[PDB]
RNA sequence: UGGAGAGUUUGAUCCUGGCUCAGGGUGAACGCUGGCGGCGUGCCUAAGACAUGCAAGUCGUGCGGGCCGCGGGGUUUUACUCCGU
């Protein structure tokens, strides 16, 4: 009883003698709306294995998320390759302001007011999972006075 | 209190990178269609050329006259038309 939800389905295709040969490749989010999401990239022969899959490698890839009333402790950018994503808290009232993939993805993890800018390449399988490493550098108050001490 | 991206180069991939689109806006124009009202607003081109009317006057308590309507009788009155407004 996470929720899932379904990021990216492409088919992609390699070459043997006589012909195209083709396999699948899933990009499917996990989270329970409460600080915790995953992602996960699957790739099988056809389309439900895949997502299947992703589901999998989702559950198993996890993360900290520390939410605050619904936004973020504070902004970040990161860069995944030539990918970039930037997050900034936001008040309530404000939505999650952002692209398919990176709103997917705030979503489950119990993001409700946050705000987002794809930059660089907008590929969304490196947005992904940079947005995933994004939330993975998110630290609190806390986090941080527990850092610095004596 | 503030920020969404997507399509397209490959057999398929990543990147680069252009083209393209969704939005808002306007002294608008054009097409189909059109019931009311309020407040705004309407030659963006030929600073081309313009019929016609009107758009800058006012003071008689600055001044002297012409003309007229009266009042008041000059020859009684119209011909010499005298004072007052
Ligand atoms: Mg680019
Ligand atoms: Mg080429
Ligand atoms: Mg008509």
């Amino acid at each position: 009883d996470f929720e899932e939800k379904m990021i990216l389905i492409r088919r992609t295709a390699r070459m043997q003698a006589g012909g195209r040969r083709f396999r699948f490749g899933a990009l499917v989010v996990v989270g329970d709306r409460q600080g915790r999401v995953g992602l996960g990239f699957g790739k099988a022969p056809e389309v439900p294995l895949a997502v299947q899959k992703a589901g999998y490698y989702a559950r198993r890839n996890m993360v900290e998320v520390p939410l605050q009333n619904g936004t973020i402790p504070h902004e970040i950018e990161v860069e995944f390759g030539a990918s970039k994503i930037v997050l900034k808290p936001a008040a309530p009232g404000t939505g999650v302001i952002a692209g398919a993939v990176p709103r997917a993805i705030l979503e489950l993890a119990g993001v409700t007011d946050i705000l987002t800018k794809e930059l660089g390449s907008r590929n969304p399988i490196n947005i992904a999972y940079a947005t995933m490493e994004a939330l993975r550098q998110l630290r609190t108050k806390a986090d941080v006075e527990r850092l610095r001490k004596g």
